[PDB]
């Protein structure tokens, strides 16, 4: 528990409210995994290595982080780790029962696999990476509601 | 704030839940512009042209109603036209937290533009153009549902 | 429609969240009416009284605001200054079907009667009277989730 | 009324939450039909006539209980059966308005039809098809989650 | 589970909602028993007896519909029945995870005591008894809201 | 951080959710308090001594938690404890948005201070203390929802 936590998404792209959860997260453990998962089902709009290096890039200065691919089911990649603790972001657009069902359905997979949550501050409260994807998309200002590390890949 | 209101959305199709939010928000700006935005993020039944031209039919009774497309970002959108307001609809079936957070979106990407939100008629408050698209893939009558000159459109596929 | 709204409430007390839509949507009407409900059942922390001074001493710069002490159904209210349109907050918090729910109820006590619905600004939106009164109540700092101006009448 | 319901689904594959409503809603009446739709429009992981496979194989037991094969509006398929029931199944991450809706459309299309709302068991109400059908992509033991007359079939 | 259900509830009062869902629940069953709680804890704003009297005098027109008034357990109650399913409405404004709570907590009550759920019409799906309650309270004008055969006995 | 969290409530009574809740965030912590608020407004079943003493007798077994009435601001008492994480269960029949906004209004009050979220396991996703009242109340048998070492209590 108090030791090696993993936060998984899409990552599509990171946001400021990702960046609050992998601090807060972060704070909390000893090593704390970034999972980019590849979720070819949500259609991906950056490239799984995109995605991969622009949370490299913005996790960089926090000590604590490792970011990583995968394919298959969460529940699993956390047997792998030797880790019994999923970290969830929540935010006033979550589908709060979604996210109930999934942490139980990780439990049912994995019996040792617990999950926690956490919320992104105030300012965060309202980002998601879905409204992002439409700014840069349409080609507006995204540049108060994403880290700056990243805002060279963004543009590209 | 009188002077020009923007009712933004993906209207595939303009329901008569629609219709109700233009009839009333029409009646409390000088001008209102329906917007119908591209939305290739879904995968709009009607194509965007379809969509301008059925709404622009259904909208023809009401003097101080302009429909345009636009595949812009609304607050450039907002911007052309000096406009401070967007107006939303809301409906049972509404996702409530979803429609606030488009909300700030709009905020802060131009500062001074708040939305409304209105309802639109008893009778049109469980309507949908999500179950309308369902009824009509499913050759279900829906005429019930939208404004009677768009029947037309709806006809084809 | 846009000679006269009126935004009831309980205003126990008055937030920075009712300012922000008695601000705005005194913009939209020739008059806005600010009506202060008995609110009996509610039994409020604050008296009518202070109620009804809270919402003048707050409102004293907007030049086409008034204000009235009300008891009961908003569609007779609404009838008595020949008022076609109900200002109502919209929140994160807001119980939204019961919102639409007493806009219908009123539409059928009187029939010309629509409901249109504002939201605060993005640092008010997470601001509600009944958190207010916990921060009063456990006299904690309240002053900066309510306006200045009655900020002296809040303080017992 | 009584004489006849119809359970619509896609069934993709059928799980212990849906044999529960099964179980339940035929203990209500003479006749229930469990209507498998070709759900072109979804994507279904197993085709039309597999899923109408698994789910007669799971309900043979049920003596009262028919599965049939349908394309079309349920509003319609109920009319030939002469059902005025539609049985749905509610569960945590159910979208309740939704319901709603679809349940006055139905009426909307065919005035006869009611729709009537059944629970599973406790253990069953977090089970979606949609994640039974990520672990059975996967190397997952999906066999606490779906009748075994079909966890055969599920790797064939 | 065809012969009997209940259809509990306070009915304070008895809106054209207890009504509709009254009317198509007993067609379901062989006997609808219609249970008034006395609902001490709630406060109704009518008596038992009362609520009694107005849904006896409401339902008169359905021939398989019994009213009792009671109240300990409603579990219980249905055991002393003999009953295998509690009948309960939806609307708009449910609290629809609530719901689902209740039905399991009758159930581990009652190991054979199901819930199924209907909807009112359309019309209807908007209609509340705290709503009528209020527009009572205020003098309003609630017969379009409750059925005639009360409408003595509420004004009052 | 790690050092110290807590866990508010009124424990009205001690649920077996609750005690899944401070089972797993025990062992995030090194000391865990459990805080004992005065449900004021709250229609409180049982009294702070009662809230106290069955929570205690409850948690005997934690090793590492310990248990206090606390009559102040929350945020307040985690500044008296130099604590920057509070605690707090997530359930199917959780206030979400309510939830979410008391972690910002208390952050607000005290800027150190962040929310975490844990879920109780699944055959308590369910359980919250006011169904836990309600049956109580009612005299049914709550013994499978509470854990074996308040029973003496509650029947007081
Ligand atoms: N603004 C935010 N603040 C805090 N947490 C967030 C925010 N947006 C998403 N999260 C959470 O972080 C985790 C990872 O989400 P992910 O990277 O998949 O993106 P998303 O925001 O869910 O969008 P999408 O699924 O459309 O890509 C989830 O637990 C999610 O709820
Ligand atoms: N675990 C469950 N318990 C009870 N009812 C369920 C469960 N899952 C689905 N249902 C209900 O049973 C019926 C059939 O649903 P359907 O076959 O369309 O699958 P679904 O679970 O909605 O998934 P999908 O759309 O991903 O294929 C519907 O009434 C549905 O809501
Ligand atoms: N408008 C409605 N339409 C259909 N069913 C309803 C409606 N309101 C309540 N019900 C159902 O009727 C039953 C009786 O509910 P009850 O008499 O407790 O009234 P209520 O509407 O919940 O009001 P209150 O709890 O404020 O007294 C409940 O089991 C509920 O399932």
């Amino acid at each position: 528990m108090q030791k090696i936590g993993i936060y998984p998404g899409t990552f599509d792209p990171v946001t400021n409210g990702h960046i609050d959860i992998i601090h807060r997260s972060s704070e909390l453990f000893e090593k704390l995994i970034v999972a980019v998962a590849h979720s070819s089902a949500k259609n991906p709009m950056f490239s799984l290595d995109e995605r991969l290096k622009m949370i490299q890039l913005a996790t960089k200065s926090f000590k604590n982080v490792e970011c990583v691919a995968f394919e298959g089911l969460l529940a699993n990649l956390a047997k792998e780790y030797h880790c019994k603790v999923l970290v969830r972001g929540l935010r006033v657009v979550s589908d709060f029962e979604y996210e109930l069902q999934m942490g139980y359905a990780n439990k049912s997979l994995n019996h040792e696999l617990e999950t926690l949550y956490f919320m992104p501050t105030l300012q965060n409260a309202f980002i998601s990476s879905s409204i992002v994807r439409s700014i840069i998309a349409h080609k507006g200002d995204a540049s108060h509601l994403v880290p700056k590390e990243i805002y060279p890949l963004i543009s590209k």
